[PDB]
């Protein structure tokens, strides 16, 4: 018995306020009943399916069913339920099911999607402000070696000017869209302890540097999102100001016009973000503080999102601690009050969270648009490809495991949710992923091609294109080596090449995905938008040959090879050691 | 390689702030560390552990790591990351997982508590009012067979005084715990199509009879919960009054003061429950119906528990779809408003919502305590045991698919969720569990040993203990037969014994479950509480014997049987054809 359905066309159709829903059915026992199991403001419905007189493909049958779309919520969730006379089995987004699936774990479509649309179309790049590039007019020296000394405090001098100066090298990149650090006023180097949501640090240019910045990417057609760090403020905001370099503190004042934003226990110790003392945590059951961040119309969250600053987002900074009382109380009401506030201000507004962790309760309640798919992509590949995790424990998975991870995670997600989830190979969170292949070095440009392959969007964190490395903070925030002797420009061209193949084909952009091989060293998929397929051959061990069983998903008039030098003949795939290959279909 | 813990003594011990963590490793391969993974306001914490030098049962090295309880929310979840030099492995309530387990399917203790801890010791007894019992002293007569006519016409007089007049019969059941179907003022016999929430329906005795209930089931020691119709009221309430034999109705009059507490389309068709126009939907973006309905001190939902009435609780029905605009927008922050309001009338309060489907979404946000647990236990026994489901399809699953299911399901949900969860065979919207076994009706023991040795609370569904049959509303609302002729008394005290043993051993109010084998036909199960142990064992085909491996968790002094037919003897049960077992430990 075989199955086939992805949550986009050639398998639904939206036409006169119905959603039509496909299932592709292969096999000697087959059901001569199939029933469409989907939702009506969460209420179960069991819609008849009825067989289509023709064959899509050979040896498939399909169903066909309807969803009504004028009741009941944008986001429409279905699996299906195959009943022979005597038993029934469902089919899901992952595989077949003796019982049934999780309500949160089946198809679902979002119709109509209120979500950011342009994001499925970009290509993101993360800059460190400080390491990118300084400007041409403008404290370590950009030659000097990183050390484990004062990382907080060492300044190399990039500034916003330099990001702007340098848009031109972006652009040929690829680059459609930055996500920048923090750039408001700060006394680190990251500058994740903030002094003023208000105003832009000096030492990046200040106010009129990020003005520059915002006119020139719009100019260049280029989308920019800010780091929005609301879960704490740095001890020397005037609001806790613990320095007492001012007045009306809330840290040394028992009557500050901000003590209740700050959680003090009976000790006189403020709760901060796990244990530092510089980062006192915000305490959003206070209805003034929620107003300044994001509840009025002039509030931190709006503010960077209205003219003259006109961003397209926010990057949402350890989203999943945000709440009340110095804990996460309350977080989810408050994410998506800092969400709707930014699409009141912005419609299209792209608001993503800082997640480590499983992000799906958060993503599964719409309270965001996305997240920092560090569960979901990054540490599949650390685990498959570089051995590691998130702690840096020693990791042995198969390809197997490593999809069967993967599928997983997206399950819990809406096709237009997959689309925009925010993957990236590292970040100055982690260690170089470079760095992490150790001694399998050879594999990084395997990891290139998923990046840009896998659904979700792309994001370059400054520096991986042209091979820079370095273990985890501080030693991954390098300064960017702009000397292209120190360029690995073999890499710098693949990203080049994995950003054009993006943007060139529709169903890397918005194709559902389908794993069609995951066995030892090697995983294939297909993505899949209406008659074009975009098929996907990794292989992190020595060469070797694979047999793909004929699927439909896989009928097409032809196969051009478009990245790597794997070969498709005859349902074998022929793949060199360590490679990965790109096919658009004919 | 092998595991074992449970999120209870002795694999759990809270002692001066902290949560001690024990984990039991048996085999000949034991990683040389343990990382207990655990969670502080949502951020992934890994924590040390330490092998115990004294090992807790022959072949088993313990490990223990620690939560610190100071800070961090009440819900404390974590699992177990076993580290080898090469490669990891977890541990988990679905066994050990090759990727890491979901967030929200992890183990999980609350602590502090503030459920109502009062649920797990409960026997809880559903009646519907029309059809249980006539008072002393007072349209079809009682004998008069149900017919499929006006079955929302047809009464039969049961009363509340009826029921006042029945709780001796229900203490020597065993009960504890009543939940009725809806008595307030309704046109219909099943009375959820309101007319007036503030006013007990006289056909059922009225305010009254009511307040004697309350009283005699206090003198009894019995809790008492209502049902709660807040997702739509009935047509011929004064808000809507369809019929206009009233002034100021919201269907009527554009200008009525309940205009904007419906939702009515550009066709003048107001929103209902699954298109029930007697059933029009309640519009929870008004903010005057929000206050009208959980908001205000004396709204509906806190009007019924302070005194006079002084109820336990509510049953919410079609909680799943409550909320704004006509559909279940909103639906989580009002669900979390009504038991909030709850819990403020009575912090005891307990609040579970009518969920077919899968609950898991509202009970891992936490708005409410429980739910009516079709999905986690009815659908699996009538698919094992029946062959059968929701939508009364063919099914065919084996002991290791239905534990399967039955475990997923609860991986979802804490210690103290699963040990409240509202588990019954049947209700007033389903065909009776016995009709529903068909050929197979000798398997109805084992179902109920099943329903009161399984983690949650049991709710007998009133004439179920004497054998009442029927198929689905109207035919499952049968007049109790009260005449000892027309009544199994074998099954009656079968009932008896089983709410006997529940009260007797804290393990099957309080344990930890473990599924011990589960393979064809025999699913064998223990409970698990300090140094208490219950053995379940369920056979529903042929007489067979079954190997259990030497398990710690079954190393006790000796096994007590104290119902059924099964002998266990040196690692082998011998379970007679068609039984249930129960052994307590020695
Ligand atoms: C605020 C934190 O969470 C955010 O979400 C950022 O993504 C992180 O970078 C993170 N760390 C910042 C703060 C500290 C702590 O002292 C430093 O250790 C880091 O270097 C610095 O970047
Ligand atoms: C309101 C509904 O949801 C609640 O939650 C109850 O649990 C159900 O019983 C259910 N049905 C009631 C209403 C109709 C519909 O016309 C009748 O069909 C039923 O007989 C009657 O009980």
């Amino acid at each position: 018995l075989k199955a086939w359905h992805l949550p986009v066309a050639p398998f639904i159709k939206e036409q006169q306020e119905r959603l039509m829903i496909t299932l592709w059915l292969s096999g000697d026992d087959l059901p001569p009943r199939v029933t469409l199991r989907a939702e009506e403001d969460n209420e179960e419905l069991s819609l008849p399916m009825h067989r289509l007189r023709q064959a899509p493909h050979p040896g498939v049958v399909a169903w066909r069913g309807e969803i009504n779309l004028v009741n009941g919520q944008p986001r429409r969730r279905y699996s299906f339920k195959l009943l022979w006379a005597d038993r029934q089995l469902w089919f899901t987004p992952q595989e077949f099911n003796r019982f049934p699936p999780a309500r949160l774990e089946q198809f679902a479509v979002d119709l109509p999607d209120s979500g950011p649309q342009w994001v499925a179309d970009q290509v993101f790049y993360q800059i460190f402000p400080d390491r990118f590039a300084r400007s041409q007019s403008r404290r370590k020296a950009w030659d000097e070696p990183l050390t484990a000394e004062a990382g907080g405090s060492t300044f190399y001098g990039g500034d916003l000017d330099g990001i702007s100066e340098k848009l031109p090298y972006l652009k040929q990149l690829g680059v459609t869209a930055l996500y920048l650090n923090p750039v408001f006023v700060a006394p680190s180097v990251h500058k994740y302890d903030t002094e003023d949501y208000r105003r832009v640090d000096p030492q990046f240019g200040g106010d009129a540097a990020l003005l520059r910045l915002r006119h020139n990417t719009q100019k260049e057609g280029m989308r920019l999102i800010l780091d929005g760090v609301f879960n704490h403020s740095g001890d020397s905001h005037a609001w806790f100001d613990r320095h007492q370099r001012g007045s009306g503190g809330a840290c040394h004042n028992a009557d500050s016009p901000w003590r209740d934003w700050y959680n003090f226990s009976p000790e006189g110790v403020a709760h901060d973000w796990l244990g530092y003392a510089s980062l006192p945590k915000l305490d959003y059951r206070s209805s003034t503080l929620i107003d300044e961040i994001y509840g009025g119309e002039d509030s931190v969250v709006r503010h960077w999102l209205k003219a003259p600053w006109s961003m397209d987002g926010w990057r949402l900074a350890v989203v999943h601690m945000l709440g009340e009382g110095g804990g996460a109380r309350n977080n989810l009401r408050h994410i998506a009050g800092i969400t709707q506030a930014a699409k009141l201000e912005r419609p299209d507004a792209f608001v993503f969270g800082e997640h480590f962790g499983d992000a799906r309760q958060w993503l599964q309640a719409d309270v965001e648009d996305s997240a920092m798919n560090y569960r979901g992509f990054t540490f599949p590949l650390w685990g498959f490809l570089a051995n590691t995790d998130i702690s840096y424990d020693p990791q042995k998975i198969d390809a197997q495991t490593c999809m069967a991870w993967m599928d997983n995670y997206r399950a819990g997600l809406s096709h237009q949710q997959q689309l925009r989830m925010f993957n990236q190979l590292d970040s100055h969170d982690t260690a170089r992923f470079k760095s992490l292949l150790g001694k399998d070095v050879a594999r990084l440009p395997l990891a290139v091609v998923w990046l840009f392959s896998w659904p979700g969007v792309p994001c370059i964190y400054y520096g991986d294109e042209v091979g820079v490395d370095g273990n985890n903070d501080p030693f991954c925030r390098k300064p960017f080596p702009w000397d292209p002797a120190l360029q690995d420009g073999d890499l710098l061209d693949l990203y080049k090449r994995m950003s054009k193949l993006r943007k060139a084909h529709q169903a890397l952009r918005y194709g559902g995905c389908q794993v069609i091989y995951a066995e030892d060293n090697v995983v294939v998929f297909v993505r899949v938008y209406k008659q074009q397929r975009v098929l996907v051959a990794i292989n992190r061990g020595e060469a070797c040959e694979v047999v793909i069983e004929d699927s439909p998903l896989l009928d097409v008039n032809g196969w051009q090879l478009k990245e790597g030098a794997g070969a498709l003949h005859d349902g074998v795939l022929t793949l060199p050691a360590i490679s990965a290959s790109v096919w658009f279909s004919r």
